[PDB]
DNA sequence: GTAGTATCATCGATAGTGATACTAC
DNA sequence: GTAGTATCACTATCGATGATACTAC
C-alpha cells in the first residue's frame, strides 16, 4: 500500500507526510514536475515546489533546474541504505560524546559525592524555646551521640537526662559531666554518680560557669541567657551543627573542665 | 561547576532542566525530601514531586521501602554507565527496525520499479545536491559501466563504492583509478589491492588536481565548486550523458593521469 | 497601596505574585510564621511555607528554624539596593560575553563574507529546451558579459545574436567569434564581419568542430547532441557557471581557435 | 562553524533558530529570496517569509522595493556592533526604572516602618542563607554599633560596607579589622587604610584563620560551613545577640588578633 | 481550473507561575 | 480547624509540520 510506504518513510527515515508522499509519487511515476506531482498525489499544489526541493537536499531526488524543474527519485535501495549508514555514524558520534560527558560529570561530582546521611537534614541550626522541645532535642543529641558527650549544666538538664545519659555511655560514647556545686545534692544515689565512681563516665563540679552547653559529636546546644523568660519556660535555646563552632564551644568546655574537680 | 553538570545532564543523559538540577542536588546533599529540594535548589516547589518521581523512574534516584518522602541519588558512576549501556541497546534495536522498514519498502516498491525502462530514462542531465549525496548517482554509473571507468576521486566521488568497482572490473570494464595521495592510506584496507597489482585495473596517485571526476562509458560526473554552497551542504554536482562532453573531461583526466604515480 | 507595592516587586525585582505579597506582609507585620502569613495575606496557606523559604534564599527574609519557623523581612533599602547592584554585575558580564561573541562571529564569518551579488541566484546549473528559452539565456549571457565572449557556433548567428554580440562588443568586452566555414556566406552584410574588419572583434572559421559552445565570463552554454531532437527542436542544452568547468571548455575553444581564420 | 555561528546568534543576539540560520545563509550567499533560503538552509519554506521579515525588523537584513522579495545581509561588523550598543542603552534605561521603582517602594513602605521601634525586635537569633546575603544583616550590625566592632573578614562578611565602618568609627566606635593577606592588596585607597594610620582604627593582616566573624557590641555574625550548601548558594549564616556567646567569639577574635601584623 | 507566489494554523515539549485536594491529627 | 502533605492547572515560547490565501494567467 502507498499508505504503508508513506508510513514507513515517516517513521524511520525522517521525512514528513508531504515529503514522504512526494517520494512515493516520484518512485511510482518516475519523472515529475511540481505541477505533475500535485495531479498524481495528495501533496498540495502550493507545497509541491518546496517539498520536492526538500527531497532534493535530503538525497531522495535528483533534479533538472529550468523554467519548470523536473525531478527523478533516487533509487530507494541507494538512499534508504545511505540514510541508515549515515544515521549509524551519528549514533557512533552521539555515543562517544556521552562517554566523554560521563567521564567529565564524574570528575565534576567527585568533590560532591557525599556518603554522610543527613538526619534533619539540610538544617544545621534549630531554635527551641519550650521545656518540652528543649528535652526532645537533648534526647536526640544523646541518642545520635557516637563519639563524645560534653555536658556543662546549670540545673535540671543533667538530672532529667540521666536515663538518656546512661544509655549513651553504655554504647561506648565518652561522657564528661560538669555540674555547678549547688546541683550536687540533686544526684543522691543517682546512676550517674554510680557510673562516675565506677569509671564509666567522668564527673566534675565547679562553683560557677557563665556558658553552660551540651556538646554531642559536632553538635552544640546552648541557651541565650534571658532570666526574664527563663522563669517563663519560653527561654530561647539554639542548636548548631558545625565543626568550627562546636569546636569553639569545646574549647570553652575544656576551660571549665580543666578548672573543675572530679567527684 | 553546577551549571556545567546541569548542562551535561540535559544534553547527553536526557534530563530536563529541573531533573538535571534535582539530580545534582540529590548527589550533593545525599538525601532530600521534596520540600528540602524546593528550598536549596532552583526547582519550583510544586514541581519537586513529579521531578523526583521522574528521576526515580529514569533510574537517577531511589526511595526507601519505608516512609517514601525522602529521595537519595543513584551514584553517578552507576547511573551514568547504565544509561549509556541501555541507550546503546535502544539504538541497536531502532537499527533493526530501520533495516526492517527498508527491506519492506524495497518490497513494496518492487512493482513500481518495473522495466519502463525505466520510468526515468532518455534524460541525459541530472543535478545532485550535496557532496554527501555524490554516490547516490555515481553508484548507478558504476553498476551500468560496460566499457570503461575513469575515476579521479577527491574522496567523495565514489566513497564506499569499491565493491561495485571490483564488480565492474569483473565484467570486463577497463578501470583507471586516480587518487589524491591522502586517500591511499585506506587501501590497506583495500580490495582493489591486490586487484590493481594483479593488473585487473590501474591505480595512480597525485598530490593535486582541480577537477575531480567520474567517467563511465559516455557518462561524466563532476561537482561544481562554491564555498557558500558547501557550508550549507548544497554543493552542486552534475551528471551528463554526452559523448562530446565526456570526451572533453576524458582529455582532462588523461592530462591528470600522465602525471600521476603508478603506485 | 499594597497592590502597587506588589506590582513593583514583580516588575523590577524578580518576585512572583506570592513571594511579592509575602515580603509586603513581612514588611507590614514584621515577624510572621507561615500560618500567620496566610492570615494577613492573599498567599495560599499551602504555599506560604515554600514561598517564605523562597524569600529566604532570595535575600528578602531572615528566619528562625524551628518546629514552627518564623521569618523577619530584610530591610527594603538593603535588599532592593543589593538586587540592583548585583543585577548590574550580571549585565556587566552578559555585556562582556556579547563582545567576545561578536569578535568570534566576525572571525568565523571572515571566510564566508560574500561581496559578489548573484543575478541568477543560487543556481549554477540551468537546463534549457527549445529555441525561445535558449535564446533568452544566450541574450542574458551576452548582457552580463564583462570580460570575454568565446563563441564557437555550429549554426545560427546572426540568429538575433548579431545585435547582442555587437552591443556587448560596444561595452568593451573582448569577443571571439568562431563559425563553421559553411556559415560564412550567411554574414556577408552583417555588422559582425563589419566589426571584425575594423576590427572591433576577432572572427575565425573552421571546417568542423564537434563541441560548439558559448562562453561568457566563467559561464558556459552548450548542447547535448541528440539525433535528432535538434529538428524538433527539443534538444537539451545546459548552462553551467563554474571556474573549473568553464576553464575546461575554454581550453577546448582555444584548441579550435588556434585553427583560423575568418578570411 | 555554521552550527557555532547559529549557536552564538541565538545566545547573545536574540535570534531564534530560524532567524540565526537565515542570517548566516544571507551572509554566505550575499542575496537570497525566501525560496532560495528555504532551499539552501534548514529554515522551513513556509517560515522563510516571516523569518526574513523578522531579520529585517531586527536590523539583520534589508529589502529592495521589489517587485521580487530578495534579502541581503547587514554586514556583521555593523549589525553586531549596533545590537550591543543598543542593548547597553536598553539595560541602562531599565536600570533607571529599577532605581525609580526602588525609591517608590521605600516611600510606600515608609509608613509601614514606623516606630515599633523595630518591627522585628526582641529577637536574639536569626539565620541568613547564602554568603551573598551576608551584608543584608551585617549592615544593620555596623550601622547600630555603639561601642565596639571586631571584624575578621573573609571577604564576604562586610563586602562594600566600608562606608559604614568608617562612619561607625566617626561616632566613636572602637574598630579592629583583621584581614587575610590576600585581601589587603585590594583596599586602595582606602578610607579604611588612611583611617588606621590616622589611628581612628586598627588594621591587621593574617595568612589564615578558620572562623571569620563580625562582632558589634553584644552581637556576633558567623557563617557555618558545608560544601554542598555553598554549591547551591545556601550556606547558613547565624546572628546571635548574647553577651556570653559574643564574648566567646571575642576570645577567638582576640586569639586571631594577637598573631596578625599591623600592616 | 491551472501554475507559483506568499502566508496561516495546529501542536507537542518545556518551563515557568497562580492555585487545590488529600489527610492525621 | 490546624498543619501540614501532595499535586494541579494554566500560560508562553518555539520549533515542527500540515494546510491556506494571493496573483498571475
Amino acid at each position: 500500500s502507498k499508505d504503508r510506504m508513506v508510513e514507513l518513510l515517516q517513521e524511520h527515515f525522517e521525512l514528513n507526510l508531504y515529503e514522504a508522499r512526494a517520494y512515493v509519487a516520484l518512485v511510482a511515476f518516475g519523472v515529475l514536475t511540481p505541477a505533475e506531482l500535485a495531479s498524481v498525489s495528495e501533496v498540495p499544489a502550493p507545497r509541491t515546489y518546496d517539498v520536492l526541493r526538500s527531497l532534493e537536499k535530503k538525497g531522495f531526488a535528483m533534479t533538472q533546474p529550468g523554467k519548470t524543474n523536473k525531478y527523478r527519485p533516487v533509487h530507494p535501495a541507494n538512499v534508504l541504505e545511505k540514510f541508515i549508514q549515515d544515521w549509524q555514524e551519528r549514533v557512533k558520534e552521539e555515543l562517544e560524546a556521552k562517554k566523554k560527558a560521563k567521564e567529565e560529570l564524574l570528575e565534576l561530582m567527585a568533590p560532591l559525592i557525599e556518603t554522610e546521611v543527613p538526619k534533619y537534614g539540610v538544617e544545621r541550626v534549630w531554635v527551641v524555646r519550650g521545656i518540652k522541645n528543649s528535652t526532645l532535642k537533648t534526647k536526640e543529641m544523646l541518642e545520635e551521640a557516637q563519639n563524645e558527650i560534653l555536658l556543662a549544666d546549670d540545673g535540671f538538664i543533667a538530672v532529667n537526662l540521666e536515663d538518656d545519659i546512661i544509655k549513651a555511655v553504655d554504647r561506648g560514647v565518652k561522657t564528661k559531666i560538669l555540674l555547678t556545686k549547688n546541683l550536687l545534692p540533686r544526684l543522691k544515689a543517682s546512676k550517674i554518680i554510680d557510673y562516675a565512681k565506677e569509671g564509666k563516665l567522668e564527673l566534675r563540679a565547679l562553683d560557677k560557669f557563665d556558658l553552660p552547653m551540651l556538646i554531642c559529636d559536632e553538635e552544640v546546644f546552648f541557651a541565650l541567657e534571658d532570666l526574664a523568660a527563663r522563669y517563663f519556660n519560653y527561654e530561647t535555646q539554639v542548636w548548631i551543627k558545625d565543626h568550627r563552632v562546636v569546636a569553639l564551644f569545646k574549647e570553652k568546655f575544656n576551660e571549665y573542665w580543666e578548672k573543675a574537680e572530679k567527684v
